[PDB]
């Protein structure tokens, strides 16, 4: 009774943040649900509550993005548990502020293995049980920093964009058939991620101050002067798992309140 | 009960304006417009919502005013425009006529400029609105002889940008959709997918857009085209 | 002796256009142009170049034509074909004359049309040619307050795309040059480099572009704008 | 008595092809150059004359861009035999055409790590000395494939959309100094790379015909019917170069042809 009824959803990672609300609109259209973290369980079963209480499955698997060989066991698990993996969301990455000359070379291909590799461990992983299907959604969780740049975050920028042409490829290896492959590029959303970042900004210019500072963070790149809800990017990917973004392929939906249109 | 449940919108061109039309009629909106063309029309008011004809010249801007007039007092208050006038030219630009280079710049890019302008202070007063811009991959990439279709949908593209920026600290959000093409050769050249896009998915598109989970999405493109613009 | 020494190039408009038509001639080109400026002007004839006046309204389509006749009798073939006639109104959309979007349209985006109509039959006869568009940042990314000015450049960068297409496999290239801003806070706020750009440098982009090393350079951008669209 | 006199110049890759047409048009300039390449000897003899026949210092190197250590030891050699690294021009990379599905994963490591990762290397062990001198040029040869996708080109188009991300992370960090960062984003150049590509075409579709297969090879991609040559891409990196590029920032110079704007 619902547009993604029946459909097994894959969340690659940001069990917190992002990945949460992802997950909970996929579960509010009728999706089970797999939420996938680098974490064990701090708030892990308030999250699967949440995700939960919309009526579908919902399972909990902890997978290192890094390793081709525990995405292929969280491929596996979800085939096991639900069925063949439909609806890929690549959404595992982290973040690392440093200016190219002192960035770590180990930070670099960290960002690099977390934020591009791993979409293409899992999208080489689960294409074959969409092509044999006919069906098949792998939606990349970009970023605005993929479309342009932002200082001190050189590995993310290049991830985010390596991500996005990624995307493209695919796409165009799959235009033929039923599988969409799409990418979401949210600006500012307050997680943790972006959390860590707002607190040592306080700590350095605004006395430790977190309202000056959240304020400062978006003004900076936001025209909107609010942040991207984790609800807007879950209904975004909903609206590309849609049979309306049947024809929608290798293209970029940026929820941003305008950061990129400047 | 619906989406877009109480929502008066405005399509000024069709025919991918009449599944914008019937796609938001299914999400709850009151739409305006402007053999089977009718039988669809007729079968847009099959939803429960209250559509309204109209035959407005979207070059002249006293006949745009004269639609937004009837549209307010008709319905109500505009809240969804969706500006999809315009026409098409194929010629090299050595023998492309300047007529028709200033009837496309007006009908798919002024008109919107003008309709903007008419139904951007009510959605300021309302504190609520949504600019839906039927642009195309044309407005992204370009092809040979639409000289001035390509330069109409880009500048299209540039004022949407222009519009949510000057209204993103409000509830009002102004974005763009470009579709693709609406046998296998012709596709083969531009989409790589090899299929049409439908009017049914642009109109999806169009409620995504138009829909509360897209109040932080401004001034960019949504691109419905099968993978044109990917390549 | 110079790489563009022997081509007769013409800007339609200044001072932007000033500078320009500076390093044009530092080139050894021979421009035509349409108390600082007239010694500037003066001092652009110092580099053994024939240089020639002019004052033609480009929002009419007759004195573009009468430029482009006085450039061929008074010089020779045009060869080059930089288009700079531009008019910047800063305005909210609601509050923004319709007559200035009009103006904004035909002297930024429509002149440049016409311009290229007249010259390119010349060019393709001759086999070659360059048609440098003098867009700005404005035509990429959205500015507040510059509805038909973003619109035309955007518009422009799509006209482009399109003639560099349809004489792909020629000679003649078409591309556009895309400026910023040329105290601190203003910079601050767009140009992250915060130092303006120099018309001497969107001269030089315009002379490279010319060169023959852009023979195969059609239908893109060269940004000058320290770093203005890379965020 | 040249715009680039006494400047020393580095070309990280591809002694053959592109990188030996940018080295000739930035010797042609003034500059020393110094050609790295993961091959010994073929015909580098050639090549160096070719380079040295403008009268300027011409040096050769063999260094694995894959290896930082290696990327040190160019730069050190550089700094040795000419001076202080003023002009990188970051030019390594591979190619690798196959599906998603079978593409290896070593050939993704690979063509990340030399088309994307060696020019973060070279530039991070750079920008010092650009800072302390006060000026520098950072030329990334990025492709047409960093702005759109192609087909079974999913590690060469990621790696290149992430050079050209963090050719704006570099410019936007280095902005209001006298060291600017573009990109050049080149279409077709008749190379190695690019006649390998050619030749397995000819012989899958063409019967082993190189014409035809050179013929489809651009038709399919480029408008203008004709290969970019890599004294274009060197007059590019000339022009990124010179003084007029001074207020050039974090851009990308394409010669494709026309590929990119279709």
């Amino acid at each position: 009774k619902r547009v993604l009824s029946g459909r097994v959803a894959v969340v690659t990672g940001s069990r917190k943040g992002i990945g949460l609300g992802i997950a909970m609109r996929l579960a509010m259209a009728g999706a089970d649900v797999v939420l996938n973290g680098r974490r064990q369980s701090p708030e892990d079963s308030a999250i699967v509550e949440k995700v939960a209480a919309y009526g579908t499955r919902v399972r909990c698997f902890a997978a290192n993005m890094k390793d081709r060989a525990q995405v292929e066991a969280l491929i596996k698990f979800t085939e096991k548990e639900l069925g063949a993996v439909e609806i890929l969301v690549n959404n595992a990455g982290i973040q690392h502020v440093s200016p190219v000359e002192t960035f770590p070379s180990d930070k670099w291909d960290e960002i690099i293995a977390l934020n591009l590799t791993s979409a293409f461990h899992a999208t080489q992983l689960c294409l074959p049980s969409m092509r044999q299907r006919g069906w098949g959604r792998i939606i990349n969780i970009a970023s605005v920093q993929g479309l342009v740049g932002s200082m001190n975050k050189s590995a993310y920028c290049a991830a985010k964009h390596g991500l996005i042409g990624f995307t493209k490829v695919v796409a165009l290896e799959t235009a033929t058939t039923g599988i969409t492959c799409n990418a979401i590029c949210p600006g500012y959303v307050y997680t943790p991620l972006v959390e860590e970042q707002i607190k040592a900004v306080a700590e350095a210019k605004y006395g430790g101050d977190m309202e000056a500072a959240t304020q400062a963070f978006l003004c900076e790149k936001q025209p909107a002067k609010a942040f991207v809800t984790v609800e807007q990017v879950g209904d975004a990917a909903v609206f590309l798992a849609s049979p309306g973004a049947d024809m929608i392929r290798g293209t970029t939906i940026t929820v941003d309140g305008g950061w990129v249109a400047q």
